């Protein structure tokens, strides 16, 4: 009866409240993943528990063990009912959940530290002097793994072998590390925590360029569930009424410290 | 065996050869939408028949008459298996026939013609001296008819009732009376098509703005149709290989005479 929704710690998507450690159950976390999961469980009408993901990893299935990870893995081995989270919509997951239309759209950017001198990626695959990497085990790796495009093709190949490793457990580890570089590491992730980082102290860093490609994110759920059809009528509805779009401008601009 | 494509005039998607009246089929036709009803057969591995949609309209439901016309139509009942077009995806048709995740990004516009003292949606508001419509019985109408926040309430209520009528039998007879109107009348267009006249002669327009809202186009089956889910992976599946991404350059950028 009680649904779990599956969840990861992305800021600003769910966030500790400032004073968690002293609250309980979906009192501790906050951000427009929160919010989301709120309004969608209000027009499906049910109750919910959020839970954060164990491994803290979004989903990729490990090639020898064949077995799925992070929240992808909650919902195909049933531990979650859905996930509502920054969860890229990738062929490879769709084979085996389902995601809703999506409710945000991105693409894979460029972050740099302010200053440095690099507009796009072609500026960055034809040099060695700034180190660049991405999150790990994630569709933006995955990304370039696959491309077949020319410069993308030169830039995993630097990356696939670049000492020390340049992916990184998380978001905030490229961050951290695009600001104690001086300006020799750039940091590709996803347009929309790029754009919210640019609103935050101590406002070093910024996005040069255009996106990579484009792509949303899709709340998902285990392929044939029950939830699926409710649960995307839910999020048209909520973009239709501007929800989403209230709901950006919300965690992302007027959280603005810049 | 031979699946019915049904699809719309509408440029640069479904538009007709330099030569048509001369050839036959599906080698009348060529535009973005066209190379990708042909990719999406191959993937698919369907022969297909490209059929531009009767009353040329995109789909509605008829309040009095309960009846769906354009596109949606052909799919409701049945005399299309699948279109392949700039159909928007809305929460009322989603309800009646199937999509698969945007094959395209957009949002509604604003166009004017090139020295209109326009920048923004309230700037258009707050005035009368400039008349300001929509395509006719689409989803960007309709937008406005729902819409609950004050700026488009205000234009929705003067749209709605404005001598002569500011709506538009046609995309190009909005941008023609934009053209036509010593910028007096601004047109109210989703992006791409914008984007689109905006890289063509007389280069006379120009689109003024962010976007009202976010939305995608998707491929839309019958609802249920086995064809559904190989079509949704298809068109995944262009997106990850940069197809969309080549077929959108090709068709906006490179025919820009601009
Ligand atoms: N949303 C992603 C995960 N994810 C998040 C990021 F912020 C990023 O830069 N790259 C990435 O892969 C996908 O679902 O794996
Ligand atoms: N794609 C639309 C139709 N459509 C097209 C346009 F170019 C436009 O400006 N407005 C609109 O509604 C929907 O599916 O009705
Ligand atoms: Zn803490
Ligand atoms: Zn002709």
């Amino acid at each position: 009866r009680t649904i779990v929704v599956t969840t990861i710690l992305e800021s600003p998507y769910v966030m500790y409240k400032k004073n968690h450690e002293q609250l309980e159950g979906n009192e501790r976390y906050e951000g427009y993943c929160v919010d989301l999961a709120y309004e969608i469980a209000k027009h499906v009408r049910i109750k919910y528990k959020l839970s954060i993901v164990g491994d803290g990893k979004y989903g990729a299935r490990d090639p020898e063990t064949k077995i799925w990870n992070g929240m992808v893995g909650e919902l195909v081995y049933g531990r979650a009912d859905i996930a509502v989270a920054p969860l890229t919509i990738t062929l490879v997951r769709e084979e085996v959940i389902d995601f809703s239309k999506p409710f945000m759209s991105l693409g894979i950017s460029i972050m740099i530290k302010k200053g440095t001198p690099i507009e796009s990626a072609e500026d960055l695959a034809k040099q060695t002097e700034i180190a660049y990497g991405t999150l790990d085990s994630g569709s933006t790796k995955e990304f370039f793994r696959r491309s077949k495009i020319a410069v993308y093709e030169k830039m995993w190949s630097y990356m696939k072998s670049a000492e020390p490793s340049v992916f990184t457990k998380t978001t905030a580890d490229g961050v951290a590390r695009v600001r104690k570089s001086k300006g020799k590491f750039a940091f590709l992730l996803e347009s929309t925590m790029n754009e919210y980082i640019e609103q935050r102290k101590p406002c070093d860093t910024m996005k040069v360029g255009g996106n990579l490609d484009s792509k949303g994110y899709g709340v998902a759920t285990p392929k044939g569930s029950a939830l699926g059809t409710p649960v995307n009528l839910a999020v048209l509805k909520l973009s239709e009424q501007g929800i989403l779009d209230k709901l950006k401008n919300k965690w992302w601009y007027d959280k603005g410290e810049c």
